[PDB]
């Protein structure tokens, strides 16, 4: 019969060779541009973690992004690359505008709920 | 701050909407052809996923693979975008060969001792 193998450290080795990609500017199909700052990234990895992205790419190489910084959209990155996000008491605020802007739910919640009330 | 905060299961989540990506024909941007199926996919996910598509990609729109199995590429594309191989006794020297081919080191050594008991 079938026999299933899982196999656990999968999805961190992807991700891993997918963060590879984006730093060596290799197999990038897609450039933002904020503030003067390049992030060579894929339309799929950030259509999977943002639904602003996910409906901008579903209906140009090149996109520039106006309603975020540069310091929040590295930081957003990052997390989808990386899977850790890095944030100060000083810039939360920021990075949760533009995870509610960008629509990621994670981030989004994580950032709020650290502020809430 | 700066404070890194892990997301121990969002590498599982972006794995789990590029395999959406992929079940639907949506922001795939590559067709591999095997027998007669067609299988849309990203090229970013195979070259992280295998060393032999990293070369090939880093060296058209739609290639025709006619060096593994129909049944081996499904089994194996499953793998890449789910993180479980399903195999079994009959299929399991065929999945093994195309994984020596495709370079996919973590498939052959588990379907080797397979084999071999």
């Amino acid at each position: 019969g079938p026999i299933g193998i899982p196999f656990p450290d999968h999805s961190s080795d992807i991700l891993s060779g997918l963060n590879e990609q984006r730093t060596q500017g290799l197999l990038c199909d897609v450039v933002i541009l904020v503030e003067g700052r390049e992030f060579p990234t894929h339309r799929s990895v950030l259509a999977a973690c943002s639904q602003y992205f996910k409906k901008l790419f579903t209906s140009q190489n090149v996109y520039e992004i106006d309603f975020v910084s540069a310091e929040a959209l590295t930081a957003l990155m990052d997390f989808a690359y990386t899977a850790t996000l890095t944030v100060s008491t000083a810039n939360v605020g920021d990075i949760l505008s533009a995870a509610r802007l960008l629509e990621i739910p994670a981030v989004s919640h994580v950032c709020a709920d650290l502020l809430d009330r």
